[PDB]
DNA sequence: CAACCAC
DNA sequence: CAACCA
DNA sequence: CAACCAC
DNA sequence: CAACCAC
DNA sequence: CAACCA
DNA sequence: CAACCAC
């Protein structure tokens, strides 16, 4: 019934029940079933730090597409792990992934990159809030930190990262489809990672997922 | 007269009779690519621990044992961590899909886990629990005690057909799905899985 | 008067119109683990190569091209057999599924490939060919050439949605499955897989 | 419909319509669904021979199982691959890998193995046939060659074996069940695999499947 | 509380 | 409770 | 929630 | 025959 | 045709 | 079919 009805579902459009009534689930102005996407990848991280986009979606008819330009995601999921490198394991130190999800009011560009958007005393991502002239621009959402251990007899390799977090964000695309954090014309979700020793590095083995709801306002 | 027979509290909705108990004690052997058992394996038939009818209520899931390391594996350093899945298959068929067929996830990793993006309505996680490990030369965490009782109503209907078997499941067949984080080796689960079910009133 | 009209021989049943074309040209890079593309994806319209309802009979399916291998791997001596699957999902969804996940075998070998015990009911095998390529240092058969015409009258319905793709089909979708029987190293197959079919006089 | 009739069948018994009718896929005597069963393995080859019984199938309700002692194989399909391991390959040489697959009239014991069964000259499986005394008890059904040819720089590493093979053979169990080559009162079909060359091996990795119908018969 | 068993 | 699915 | 910024 | 196009 | 499934 | 053996 659940599968069916989005399968013989009209052309173009919705199916009839979620064009006609509201779930308590879904949030004010916006509409329909709540639609899913993710990113799955290896991130490599370093104390210089990296960025990704996670409002990234694309538009057309199906599920994991926004139907319109505007659309409200409702909330992230983030989850997997991070972990040391076989080799660097070996060596005895310490290492604090910082996650930063954050919001640009305002985007526009490739990327803003780490460091760019954060102030910190000697490139630290410990010491990071929004850079003062940005802060109207940027706000930081949630952070959350995740520690990892090298030693040559006794490592902590992994840590295992668990974050579910509800973050009701409104966004606004171009009239193109990209799925591309450049179309993003009002504000976009962006994730934020930085390995906190300044020398080797870690990886963050992540699903990110995002839920959201196609608008039905302007 | 006929009074209403009052279904004393602490027995499930359209069911009734004596609380059931049924054991799966093991030794499990588990990998990076992951390891699945079923749960709502029960036969029929008039002895206990048996159901009677095609319908029961599982009410409770009781799981408990070690986590542990063997004695040469134990001295290499690394960390790992069992991920307990319990999943109820709504409509399942054949012989139970292994954790990677069921899961999607980046490059076989558990940590990464959810339920395929095709084969989300069927699937559904209804408990997940981790359980970590770590070995050491000279100061390993060589075992992990697992202690997990979870109350879920889960009504698993049967085929006609008497037999313990996955296959006979029509519908809510209760799998439980292990997976180790680290690739190279592997960790040793001894445990007892307990399930406490009522049979159906119907039929 | 109205007669009836007289379809004409060399168009399926249930079809009329004129015989459309729909190809899709690519270099595959072929693997162990498997490979797959769906080559009922035909988009709705009034333009040439569209179909014009949801159901349309696929009459015939040519694949033709090559099969090489790179000039660093033809050197080294092995033989490799790229093993093509035309295989018909009945019911599909979602994703096409991958090689590993809709045929069984041993030690994820295509040569031991068969549709899994389960979902036998979903997918058939239509038609399945080899082809086999062999490195060598001083003397390589670098390459093998793919020609193949296959006559089935295979019936696809569609979503309600326009779209070429998967997602969309309802029944009936048919998916090459290409994978090579040696574990290490890789093939090419620059291949133009082309589809001839007729549009269904319903709807 | 198909799979629906399988699994709402009456408890212990196949469904009503294969008791009622006939297919003209089923042979005679026997009824019922073609059931197959599969025996996938990674065998390794030498010159002396190895063997595996082919109709082992314990009992039971279900598919894939035999309901009562007696039942026909209708066919066998062996499919799979026979291969020369990484540093064999290296060394020029050639065999072929013999397949018999013979039928025993009188079985008993655990297995018979390859050279106390087949009479041949100074051990060599393409001289071999059935030895004089067994030849009542033994019959070859098929046999089929698979040849594999090993080289320095240039070598035919692998063979692709695809045999499908129809054979109306009946077989007898005991009441017990255990899926075993002693329990076969009755002849079963044995796959017996040879090396033709002396010294290296060679693998051969198959699905050995048999489909086989259930006997109303006695 | 511990885990269908009791107080 | 897990994470849009019951 | 994170930290004078915004929803 | 080659592969929706023709003789 | 592929291999018990349409 | 494989090879005096059997179905």
């Amino acid at each position: 019934n659940r599968r069916r009805t989005w399968t013989n579902r009209p052309m173009y459009r919705k199916p009839r029940l979620y064009r006609m009534y509201r779930t308590p689930d879904v949030p004010k102005g916006c509409e329909g079933p709540c639609k899913v996407q993710s990113y799955e990848q290896r991130h490599d991280i370093s104390h210089v730090g990296k960025v990704l986009c996670v409002s990234d979606v694309t538009r057309g008819n199906g599920l994991t597409h926004r139907v319109g330009k505007r659309f409200c995601v409702k909330s992230v999921y983030v989850l997997g792990k991070i972990w040391m490198d076989e080799n660097i394991k070996t060596k005895n130190h310490t290492n604090t992934v910082m996650f930063y999800l954050v919001r640009d009011r305002r985007p526009f560009g490739t990327a803003m990159d780490f460091g760019q958007v954060f102030n910190m005393y000697d490139n630290e991502p410990s010491t990071a809030t929004i850079k003062n002239d940005l802060r109207d621009r940027y706000q930081v959402l949630r952070k959350f930190t995740s520690t990892v251990t090298g030693g040559q007899y006794a490592s902590k390799e992994q840590a295992l990262v668990k974050k579910f977090m509800k973050i009701n964000n409104y966004v606004v695309y171009n009239h193109q489809e990209a799925a591309k954090y450049d179309n993003h014309t009002e504000n976009a979700l962006l994730l934020y990672m930085a390995c906190t020793h300044a020398s080797n590095p870690v990886y963050a083995t992540l699903k990110i997922r995002i839920y959201f709801y196609d608008s039905v306002q302007n």
